[PDB]
């Protein structure tokens, strides 16, 4: 099984026109994974990725080609990476606004969310909270109780059934005597 | 290695004595076990065993016996072990009294106990959930206006990067147009 010579195109659309989306998503899952996001089960990258990838419409473009072609990639690669990586360095910079501004808006929605929800949610657990405070005092002495009463009826068992277990212990060992 | 003819007389030992007490013992767990028993951790099974055993009692009092002797046990099994079996009976009889008054009598005890308890706790549990029930309707327009947003929020960044992640795979594509 050899290897397509495409693959390193498809390096190149993944490492310097992707990434772009990719952090994109990124940012996304960071809202989807919050502590407030996950409360809320967000799903909310469907339908993000298009149809066709990047490495598709550039070989559907370039169409096919030679031998000569990939000797001169393999040629200019260095300096190709080096050019291709400004150009992205300088649309990452364009971009960076909108990531920053996603970001703190959806926390700026948090926060307004979780200004209405966890007052009304630490009430409750709040007075929950005092109200079984008030509940392990009234069943603690209860439960100390319990045990001492519990314990002195197994041992009064364990008593009874002491002379029970003597009794059958000496009627085997009479009987294990007799066959000497 | 050979096996202990003695065996012969600690199964006897387990099989027609100790069954007595393990019984005991079974109706115990049965109360440790229970729901309410749990509730209250019990642990009331210390020190139930005796220290010497019912087998080494035995051994200790029948001293060293001979071939003869387990020649003549295993003469004697079938008419032993039929003998011994309506002896325990006989004793398992006197002592099922006991073990009915004790069952009866923890079971008592953690009725008297749930109906202290259940009560109280059911009613923090009843406005616990009333107070939630209370909580879960105010909140709930508020997730799918979150949800609403949120969506909107990524459909617009994912639309804000789409020109850009096509104008990086533009310049790539250039450049490795320019390979050819």
């Amino acid at each position: 099984p050899p290897q397509s010579p495409w693959d390193r195109v498809k390096d190149l659309a993944t490492v310097y026109v992707d990434v772009l989306k990719d952090s994109g998503r990124d940012y996304v899952s960071q809202f989807e994974g919050s502590a407030l996001g996950k409360q809320l089960n967000l799903k909310l990258l469907d339908n993000w990725d298009s149809v066709t990838s990047t490495f598709s419409k550039l070989r559907e473009q370039l169409g096919p080609v030679t031998q000569e072609f990939w000797d001169n990639l393999e040629k200019e690669t260095e300096g190709l990476r080096q050019e291709m990586s400004k150009d992205l360095e300088e649309v990452k910079a364009k971009v960076q606004p909108y990531l920053d501004d996603f970001q703190k808006k959806w926390q700026e929605e948090m926060e307004l969310y979780r200004q209405k929800v966890e007052p009304l949610r630490a009430e409750l657990q709040e007075g929950a909270r005092q109200k079984l405070h008030e509940l392990q005092e009234k069943l603690s002495p209860l439960g100390e109780e319990m045990r001492d009463r519990a314990r002195a009826h197994v041992d009064a068992l364990r008593t009874h059934l002491a002379p029970y277990s003597d009794e059958l212990r000496q009627r085997l060992a009479a009987r294990l005597e007799a066959l000497k």
